């Protein structure tokens, strides 16, 4: 199907980068539509890496039209930051990407204040990338946040961005008693780059509108994982916007009903990067070895991700909540070695019960236990396999098993970061 | 299709509760994904009216089960409010309503802090329906927010509430100097209602997610309109919410590839309710005779709404926002008498630019003027009417004409506010 989209099933870092890279090679338009600089997606070809952030995943593609949609939060700085970095390497950023007027702009206010609510928080800190995120999303729902599109008129945003400030300073300096943010440091900062960034705008709604009507191949790149999802995750500690597929439809302006395909992608184990509930934790041996074989560290934070097994109760959350057409099982390779591979096939709640179903707020998975069913490891090695054939028994039963489980078919295999490591058994492209 | 979308094109008020009302005699669920009490639908069956705000327009009916899904921000008040009411009146509420523990509270210090922000902006006010949503959305996306699963435990609750109300409170007091809100006052009024909400409680996404693989008939109704939400709007004259499809999947839990048909309600002139831009406001005779005879007051604040011509530039907009499948075109009746009847087919910007598309936050609609397209009026009676042949060649040349301008067909018209004066022409229920 021409709309195809590509975003994590679990807990984000599942590989959504690496694969939305892989299958623009048909793309037109790459769009981002929720999220800001906390996602660090990581590309590679021929060994040569590249964690975006704030940027889509199709600018190392010159066919290709990248898209910051409406429903993502914009830092300026990240931007003109992560755009340098881009062309110097020889990526014309500029010239291959979009933006839209209706995103929201993070300043550096909005990091003041997600720093002081972190720290107020103390032990129960969500454990947020830093970025500002949540405040500036805040202020969006708020209705006094400022976006792109506020850049039009220098003199009214300068204003605009005077009350803004004025406000949230009262608050770090009085109730938080933190460091104020200087206003004209921000003004300066920002209008340094508001013709750069004014510059790319585009309307993103209509282009797709036209985009879709002429037929063309739309990759929409998700942030984050389907648990961090704003209201279908385990709240509060959660990312602050909405990471399911209905955010694409919301933040980009795309009619929801254009959606052809719903691709989850899918880790061959799980991690989780932030406090919140993991039934399927691993603290032993197989914890460490899957973070270790995993180089399992944020590609932003660079905090050590949690690691556990492939948990099949919350994927199928992800399911229903996404519409999935298809998994993309990413890093198998990273299981090699294992005598047995666990996949959590239900839930004990602290009452007795056996369910497979999942809470939804975090407090509601405390005693929360987790059911497996185990299956036979394999020795051979799996890492840069692009043929089924390659796969060992086992793997290729792991494989049906998940897919039994779930009732939706892994149409992409990854074994490897680099690009290549990878096959594709349905394009969704196709579908 | 079994699942049906019923939303409204312009800035609310179009008639969505109506229309929910008649087409639910199919259904077997209505939910409501997104907006709080700020709504207003009102119902009329033989002359009874029932004007509905936070509980969904399928309530009248006992073969529908009314949803209040998680997109949807929650006032215990307004629910006990409405619930009792409406039980009163013979409606048992209780046995046919369900709701979403993600669902966010409103509590009272939401209602103070949405007072405090709309004085504080002066002459520069949104216009709020003074409910708190805006606040209760703020809190939500900010990780603080209280939803109806804390309900669960009260201890923890309560400590919860506490540390939330000392927050907010501060702002309320020093920033604002306005009155506290008092924490024991409403801790006591929410815990005399939470088994009555906790009793409604339901898994809404995996609900929908087994009534969609069974086929059942679901319908969702949205609230506000299309330029009222929170991304795509006349920012930041908007409401907190998507009332974009896009937020029927984000705010119920079914994932976006199952919509079947997204029906757009709209009116046959336009009015507005709050501050914003309005291309086509009448401030003349043909404005106040709209108002008169459409009864264009408030269903939820009383209010006097502004009244304009049928904007087609901006239905455009949420047509391809929308993915319509089609309009369900309401009060024809209301332009009866009328000598010509006005279309604004274009927009002509501050610039000399004749342009189809329209602008996105408010500033950017400031100068821009609507360019008409004259069409004949009406001297017989719509009103009541069921049957096409009954309306005049005037008025179907008006309904081909927006049907021209557009792209969409009008599958449904309506001539009363009663349930029966309507004609369906097309059900979205076949499609
Ligand atoms: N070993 C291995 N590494 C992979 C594979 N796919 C991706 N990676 C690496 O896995 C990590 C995915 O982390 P991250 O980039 O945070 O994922 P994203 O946030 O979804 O894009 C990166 O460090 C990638 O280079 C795979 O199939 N095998
Ligand atoms: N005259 C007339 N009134 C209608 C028609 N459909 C609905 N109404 C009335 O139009 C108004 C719609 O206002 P509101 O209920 O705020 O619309 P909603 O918020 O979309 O449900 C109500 O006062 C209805 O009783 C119609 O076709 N003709
Ligand atoms: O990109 C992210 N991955 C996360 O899990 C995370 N953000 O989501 C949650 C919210 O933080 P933020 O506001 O930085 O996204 C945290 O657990 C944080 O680590
Ligand atoms: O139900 C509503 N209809 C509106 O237009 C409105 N709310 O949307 C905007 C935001 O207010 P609220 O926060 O009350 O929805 C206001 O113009 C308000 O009138
Ligand atoms: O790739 C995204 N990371 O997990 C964010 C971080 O490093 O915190
Ligand atoms: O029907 C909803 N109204 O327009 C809200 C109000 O009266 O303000
Ligand atoms: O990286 P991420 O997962 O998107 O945040
Ligand atoms: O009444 P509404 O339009 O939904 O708010
Ligand atoms: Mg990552
Ligand atoms: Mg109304």
């Amino acid at each position: 199907g021409n709309n195809v989209v590509v975003l994590g099933t679990q807990w984000g870092d599942e590989g959504k980068g690496k694969i939305v890279d892989l299958l623009t090679e048909r793309a037109k338009y790459v769009v981002r539509y929720q999220g800001g600089h906390n996602a660090g997606h990581t590309l590679v070809i021929n060994g040569e890496k590249t964690v975006l952030h704030l940027i889509p995943s199709g600018i190392l593609r010159e066919n290709v039209t990248s898209i910051i949609g409406n429903g993502v939060v914009l830092s300026p700085a990240a931007l003109m930051k992560e755009m340098k970095e881009l062309e110097d390497r020889g990526i014309p950023v500029r010239e291959r990407l979009l933006l839209s007027e209706a995103c929201p702009l993070i300043l550096d206010y909005h990091v003041a204040l997600d720093n002081a609510r972190e720290k107020a928080r103390g032990a129960k800190a969500i454990g947020t990338t830093g970025r500002g995120i949540g405040p500036a999303y805040e202020d969006k729902v708020a209705r006094r946040g400022l976006r792109v599109g506020d850049l039009f008129d220098k003199e009214t945003f300068a204003e605009k961005l005077k009350e803004v400030m004025e406000y949230h300073n009262f608050q770090l300096v009085n109730y938080y008693k933190a460091e104020a943010v200087d206003y004209q440091k921000v003004l300066d900062d920002t209008m340094a780059v508001a013709d750069i960034l004014t510059s790319m705008v585009v309307d993103v709604s209509d282009l797709l509108d036209q985009a879709r009507q002429r037929g063309d191949f739309v990759m929409f790149e998700g942030a984050q994982g389907t648990l961090l999802d704003i209201d279908h995750g385990t709240y509060p500690y959660v990312t602050s916007s909405n990471t399911t597929a209905g955010g694409v439809a919301t933040g980009s302006g795309l009619g929801p009903r254009y959606v052809d395909y719903v691709l989850g992608i899918l880790k061959a184990y799980s991690t989780r990067v932030g406090a919140g509930p993991f039934p399927t934790e691993l603290f032993d041996e197989t914890g460490e070895f899957l973070c270790k074989q995993g180089n399992e560290f944020g590609a932003t934070t660079g905090r050590r991700r949690r690691t556990g097994w492939l948990d099949t109760v919350a994927v199928r959350r992800a399911v229903q909540l996404n519409s999935l057409s298809g998994f993309c099982l990413t890093k198998l390779d990273v299981l090699d070695g294992l005598k047995e591979v666990k996949l959590c096939v239900a839930y004990r709640m602290p009452d007795g019960r056996e369910v497979t179903t999942t809470p939804l707020a975090a407090d509601d998975w405390k005693g929360v236990e987790p059911i497996y069913e185990t299956m036979p490891g394999w020795s051979e090695s799996t890492f840069g396999v692009k043929d089924r054939s390659g796969l060992p028994q086992a793997a290729l039963n792991y494989i049906k098993r998940i897919e039994e489980l779930t009732g939706v078919p892994i149409d992409i295999i990854s074994t490897g970061p680099d690009r290549t490591e990878t096959m594709i058994l349905r394009d969704p492209f196709d579908a």
